[PDB]
């Protein structure tokens, strides 16, 4: 449901194929919030249950709504969560392929976490998806050092945080569509793009 820790649970004997990292909106519940589990139940349809492992980003990422004010829009505590998610994927299954996503302020965290991702590790995310990216006019739709292919940012008209600003308004809350079916179906074909089937 709304808790999900895969890749923490996992064995690394039997690592899954596919190995998705998503960060949670603010004041949302358990790791994966209200977008979470729809994204996972689709991926889960197209990899199997024991073919994927789905991760939220809990520990020190607490989803507090103040921190969409940092400079990074989120905390530097929340940044050093993610990244020892991607760490901990890149030891336990060194040969998964990677997929992200976030939303709100989770959009920022993974924009954030990829951005200071050691390289090795941010070129084995073969797509990211943000929902609502509070950073998108300041970082022209792009999430930094990583490619553009891979990247698939949902922005919804009038969706006052894709347009500079901290404002909630009715649309920010409108993704529940585009998290069951455009989202897990671009990040499911950016996964076969590379892996094939």
């Amino acid at each position: 449901r709304t808790t999900r820790d895969d890749l923490i649970n996992g064995n690394s004997a039997s690592c899954a194929d596919v190995i998705f990292i998503y960060a949670r909106g603010s004041t949302e519940t358990g790791n994966l919030g209200t977008l979470g589990p729809s994204i996972a139940s689709n991926l889960e349809s197209a990899f199997g249950k024991d073919g994927v492992w789905i991760q939220g980003v809990g520990g020190a990422y607490r989803a507090t709504l103040g921190d969409n004010a940092l400079p990074r829009g989120t905390s530097s505590a929340a940044i050093r969560e993610m990244l020892g998610l991607f760490q901990q994927a890149n030891t336990k299954c060194p040969d998964a392929t990677y997929i992200a996503g976030g939303y709100s302020q989770g959009a920022a965290l993974a924009a954030a976490s990829i951005e200071d991702l050691d390289s090795a590790i941010r070129d084995k995310i073969a797509g990211t998806v943000l929902f609502g990216y509070t950073k998108n006019l300041q970082n022209r739709g792009r999430i930094p050092n990583y490619p553009a292919d891979r990247t698939k940012v949902f922005c919804n008209t009038g969706d006052l945080v894709c347009t500079g600003s901290l404002i909630v308004a009715a649309p920010h809350l409108a993704y529940g569509p585009d998290a069951r079916g455009p989202a897990p179906e671009f990040l499911i074909e950016k996964v076969r793009a590379v892996r094939g089937s």
